């Protein structure tokens, strides 16, 4: 919508059923259909047992590295596309993947020159509806898989580190998610930030 | 396959996907697609921190909530099917969701009576797959989510605790994985399993 439209149409393509080998590829990447409401009781147990900033961690760098395999298989499709036709294809295959639904609202890119500033809005994000089951409200945003793929992805594609955050989340019981991302040194606790992203 | 194509042709009517709303759905339960490779990255570091039991122990419980979930599935398709039509769908979901390729071996149910004996054979599990490829091979049987979600989808379908182990296994070296499933009293140490089904 409309550059959202192609890509998701060029992306979808991408994505494969094979029954006879009881596998689904996207690309080059076996996938799983998972239920959100079985990736919900295992954050439940992860959160009651190792903490909410543990479990946090967890999921931020299980999406994290879920990223750097979509911006791998972008990657492969560079051939015709602008910066920003290959930084949409990120939106795209999260929303192919059933985790959220992304609408892109400003995004500055060149990656030869290190430049990315790029906002997004997150609905449906299954992430801050099936926190918000278990624990009722947060305080804090939530979507914790969810910005760790954008994180990765954003990060693999421009090949430097590219942190987001939630600046609004459902699971704080607001009408939508939006996130920002931006290069580390442009965030007030940055490697504060980038911690989460390593083994604990 | 003779009744398999029957059940996952008359089962992928229940899957949408809609990139519309960023979602997919399988019945009435919300899915994502999830990279095997971050699923991989998530056991690695609950087995190094938690211990390989405990990490074993939330695999199978996670896998035993989507097997309750479709077996719910499998229950509003009765209309016209024998016990083991309806058992068959549970291999066929399992399938559908990319999680391995099931073919039931020899089959034994009748749910008004409370009987059931069953074995399987496994072939192309991702997670005897992504097992090997995060720790090397293994002593003992790794496919945890994979056994959870078929104690689950049966013991829910029987309506008592059926419980399943695998007898063979890709992730020790071996060409195929291979399992038994029968009521709990059935197993010399059924009631040390079932502990493994519940969470602290
Ligand atoms: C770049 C990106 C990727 C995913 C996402 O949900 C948002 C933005
Ligand atoms: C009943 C059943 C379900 C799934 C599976 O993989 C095997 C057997
Ligand atoms: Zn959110
Ligand atoms: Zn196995």
């Amino acid at each position: 919508s409309a550059t959202m439209r192609d890509g998701l149409s060029n992306l979808a393509r991408r994505l494969r059923f094979a029954m006879k080998e009881g596998s689904i590829w996207l690309g080059e990447q076996r996938m799983i259909l998972l239920h959100t409401a079985a990736l919900g009781a295992l954050r439940k147990e992860l959160v009651d047992t190792l903490g909410m900033e543990r479990a946090r961690g967890l999921f931020m760098r299980m999406g994290f590295h879920s990223g750097v395999r979509d911006a791998e298989l972008a990657k492969t499709m560079r051939s015709g596309h602008s910066d920003f036709g290959m930084l949409e294809m990120g939106p795209c295959l999260h929303t192919i993947e059933g985790v959220v639904r992304v609408t892109p609202l400003t995004v500055d890119i060149n990656i030869a020159a290190g430049v990315y500033h790029g906002e997004f809005l997150w609905e449906d994000s299954f992430e801050g509806d099936v926190h918000r089951q278990m624990f009722g409200v947060a305080q804090a945003p939530v979507c914790w898989m969810q910005i760790g793929y954008a994180t990765g992805y954003t990060s693999a594609l421009m090949g430097k580190t590219i942190l987001y955050r939630e600046l609004e989340c459902v699971g704080c019981g607001h009408p939508h998610c939006r996130i920002l991302g931006k290069p580390l040194e442009q965030w007030e606790d940055g490697e504060a930030e980038l911690a989460l992203y390593q083994p604990d």
